[PDB]
């Protein structure tokens, strides 16, 4: 079986079956498929300033327009971005800027990075509540899990941190949702100590949540937020790291973003931006989502349905109110399903998730609900 | 002065000066500007088939197809490509698999990775780098070519064997000012490898995809590395994209996010066949760089050139105040020979008193001959302001 084409939400084999592509090709065709303008701003580019020379500029070079419009939608207080080849050449980037900052300081000591479960970095617990929250309610649990941090701090010693690294929702470990409690928690500590916080926006930027990062729907107000993936919509690649202003200011005591790839992504923000997608996903595309998905929450199959704004989570188990899963393996069973019929949803061990697209609209919502309560039905038939 | 367009190896500022990129935007741009086929191809990948999904595979994928063709150039069995969205994401790339490499075969200790001053970081030491003319001292270039090399026995000694992971260094260091090693450095830094347990990088980042006139520089000096950074010349810089070519051995023992977009990989595909099959490495190494080469050589003469060196498509010109004893000017000289440069419409870098360039590998023999007669024009200018 094989792609020929896509366009919006859906890819077509050559036979001609359509696929709704419900993880947006890898968690980022955020305007969908087909975009013509993406591909004529990217040739038009090409044609006429590819790249950089050692000596002059262009005439409205597409790199600073981009940083301007990114520092626009950032979260205050953000208006550097350093651009990067992808993904995770911006993680690689962001901690090589943690140790560096600190190092000019004066506190070069400050070198271990503290990151979640799921040389240098150390892991604390995830806030996961389905699978490691005990006999905790999710208010409690959200607490829980970000005391953690401030105890590997203490352990660590505050003098050797250097950052908390962390994606607002954490996305191929299996949209695992943290309590409400979970984020204020965090902040309070991370008040208290001389760490430098990195948000992971590589998946909930640009608009996945339904404001622009993650982090503003959480309203933690980050130093370093890595981003690619929604920045060009998948059309081209491209990362960056948007910087809060004072780390700059040390920092300054490569990056310049390639045009073509720069063009792309300024006007695949426009495009964000004036057909008002991302102000639609809040109000509209995401709580209709969100409510859809809750549904299957009473199928049989179904421990938990969790999500926020266009990403989803359900937990597949045998017993509800233990929560023990199945012998063998029901995601991979659930997947090819989901793969026999038309629907893309990622299996994560026994967790399915979803990203879809962010302007997909309420019919193609009601069709990617359909066809997963289908593949949940034949996953349960099998199994139940 | 603002640039409107750009072609062949020309661009064009807003009140239509040309000025002639004698660096090839940066040391990239090998097909010159304005292939309009590179274009199209990243059109039709965009609006097609951007990019990858979870289930099913794409029609005729791009990234497999580039593979393949990158495999029928690079050095003999290095038949794996890893793919990256940069240079510098390919060189952190490298250093992880050289590690990884001996921490699978049971060494986790040889971790540490010899380069070369002008080619802290944690894991990294740096031995001479084989510059004749700014370090030889009083040796011949044949017998400190011999020297440079041989420090980096003696810096695996120093650290110890079971220590070091690995020597990485360009075949000729480029933004270090086009270094052009002794003819007798690359065979003797061959019989040291020889003797050790250590992977051999070569970075190509700069001299991969015919800079040389040979597809690679470790081709120009018959070296058989076994991992090589490569990026730029990929796509000729019209889009972002790295990777890692590996020596088939290695990833033998590797196999104990790398796929590449399908939209740079398109772009890199048509960029090498256009190189291939208009034969520009070929007329590079037959006649396009034989003819840079001895023209380069003649500014040689020049007053204020103390040595004119290069190789295939890139050249260096030492700025000395005296050419007998090689003594600089104080302070300067690069900078100010660089803005000369830019008046006249000839980009050429300055790496301190070092001026160097790379042209795109399209490059005509009339063309050449206009960037010789600009760097004179810029050199006497110089020279008169300076001397
Ligand atoms: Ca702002
Ligand atoms: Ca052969």
């Amino acid at each position: 079986r094989i792609i020929t084409k896509a366009e919006g939400v859906y890819l077509w084999d050559s036979e001609g079956n359509k696929i709704l592509d419900g993880m947006a090709g890898l968690w980022c065709m955020n305007v969908g498929y087909g975009r013509k303008e993406l591909a004529e701003v990217a040739y038009k580019q090409m044609l006429e300033l590819p790249y950089y020379n050692l000596f002059f500029q262009t005439a409205h070079p597409p790199a600073l327009e981009l940083a301007k419009a990114i520092a626009d939608i950032a979260p205050e207080g953000m208006n550097h971005v350093f651009f990067t080849g992808s993904g995770s050449e911006s993680n690689d980037t962001v901690l090589r800027m943690v140790r560096h900052y600190w190092s000019i300081k004066g506190k070069p000591q400050k070198k271990v990075v503290i990151g979640r479960w799921n040389p240098g970095i150390v892991h604390i617990a995830q806030p996961y509540w389905y699978g490691e929250g005990g006999d905790m309610s999710a208010e409690e649990f959200g607490v829980w899990a970000a005391e953690q941090l401030e105890k590997k701090i203490l352990e660590v010693g505050e003098e050797n941190v250097a950052a908390f690294i962390a994606e607002p929702i954490q996305g191929a470990g299996g949209v695992i949702v943290p309590p409400d409690t979970y984020w204020p928690k965090i902040r309070e500590i991370l008040a208290k100590y001389e760490i430098l916080f990195i948000a992971d926006e590589v998946i909930c930027g640009f608009g996945r949540t339904g404001e622009w990062f993650g982090s503003q729907y959480y309203g933690n107000a980050p130093d370093l937020m890595p981003i690619a993936k929604g920045l060009t919509s998948g059309y081209i690649p491209m990362g960056g790291v948007i910087v809060r202003d004072e780390i700059v200011d040390t920092l300054n005591e490569t990056y310049s973003g390639h045009p073509v790839a720069a063009a792309v992504a300024l006007e695949n923000i426009r495009i964000l931006r004036e057909e008002k997608i991302v102000e639609t996903v809040k109000a509209e595309t995401a709580p209709y989502l969100q409510k859809r998905w809750q549904e299957l929450a009473d199928h049989p199959l179904v421990g938990e349905a969790r999500g926020v704004g266009m990403v989803g989570a359900l937990e597949l188990v045998k017993n509800k109110k233990t929560r023990e899963r199945f012998e063998n393996g029901v995601g991979m069973l659930c997947r090819e399903h989901c793969f026999r019929n038309g629907l893309i949803m990622r299996a994560v061990g026994d967790t399915m998730i979803i990203s879809p697209p962010l302007v997909i609209t309420k019919p193609e919502i009601d069709e990617l609900i359909t066809l997963a309560r289908k593949c949940l039905d034949q996953t349960a038939a099998v199994a139940l």
